[PDB]
């Protein structure tokens, strides 16, 4: 059994948000939800965190997949990368919020742009690390190549926070039409 937390960067410069819903509809269909089967909260971040729902909300898939369908870009300037993660951490992966005694977490990072606090970086990770939670990271190149920016140091610091072994746990993803692409390796790592 799999508990699940998607943290998502709503951020402005990713669009079409279509096809952020549409990843998060084609790997969500793959999966059996359910109390004893895999559970999905997702967190929404940009310039601060939502709980789009818990853990524990829904019991089945096609509740999931009509919930993720109707969750809307929040939008934001810069990238709390940092404390979305934080959130899904010490608040999505909390009992309180469905989590489940002795079941493995995992969660799936993703994310268009280098965060502002890049700095607590390190310790959100680390207390991840301390707290086995297994963790996908996606970096979509789409917004940068868009602004001719460099890559290099986003694309290290979204490889930083997946789980070793990075080729594993990692995913650059070119563009937002590129994302649906990923998502039945995505699906085998998550549940290998
Ligand atoms: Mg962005």
């Amino acid at each position: 059994q799999l508990d699940i937390v998607i943290v998502l960067d709503g951020s402005n410069s990713i669009y079409p948000w279509d096809s952020v819903t549409a990843f998060l509809n084609d790997l969500l269909k793959r999966m059996d939800i359910g109390p004893k089967q895999t559970q999905v909260g997702i967190v929404q971040y940009g310039e601060n965190v939502t709980h789009e729902f818990n853990l524990n909300k829904y019991s089945s898939t096609e509740e999931v997949l009509v919930a993720a369908k109707k969750i809307v870009q929040r939008g934001g300037r810069q990238t709390m990368t940092a404390l979305g993660t934080d959130t899904a951490r010490k608040e999505a992966f909390t009992e309180a919020r469905g989590a489940r005694r002795g079941v493995k977490k995992v969660m799936v990072i993703v994310t268009d742009g280098e965060s502002h606090d890049n700095h607590r970086l390190k310790k959100v990770i680390q207390d991840c690390e301390d707290e086995n939670i297994q963790r996908f990271s996606i970096a979509i190149l789409g917004s940068y190549n868009r602004g001719n920016l460099s890559t290099e140091k986003f694309v290290e610091e979204i490889k930083s926070i997946a789980s070793e072994p990075t080729e594993k746990h990692f995913f650059n993803v070119s563009d937002e039409l590129a994302l649906v692409t990923i998502v039945k390796t995505l699906g085998e790592r998550i549940f290998a």
